[PDB]
């Protein structure tokens, strides 16, 4: 969670990653998943996500987070 | 299966970055961001999250995503 590269570091990568582990959780519980569901729908049209097509699409179609 | 450091790649950790950035923004939306520190304090117990408290307390705190 940054958009600098400068902080792109392996430390922060392992924090994000298990970070995200503790927050994906939290997202799958009832009532919780659908009001993340009713905020893709309306951050996808949000243009100031410059190159987050990708994530978008396949955090809205249920994709898997990573690639097996 | 984000617990396996077989698939901790370089593409899936770009990918768990740009995701978590996303699902960040949903984390200060109102309402979301208490039941996400509620959902947190019930969780630092469970054994799932051995070796995750500094997280946890990261989270609780509010402290950044990642260093900086
Ligand atoms: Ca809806």
């Amino acid at each position: 969670s940054m958009t600098n590269n400068k902080y792109y570091t392996e430390e922060n990568k392992k924090k994000v990653w298990k970070k995200h582990m503790i927050v994906d959780k939290f997202l799958e519980q009832p009532g919780i998943s659908e009001a993340y569901l009713n905020y893709l729908q309306e951050e996808i049209h949000n243009d100031e996500w410059i190159g987050f097509e990708n994530e978008f699409f396949e955090e809205l179609t249920g994709k898997p987070v990573i690639n097996v």
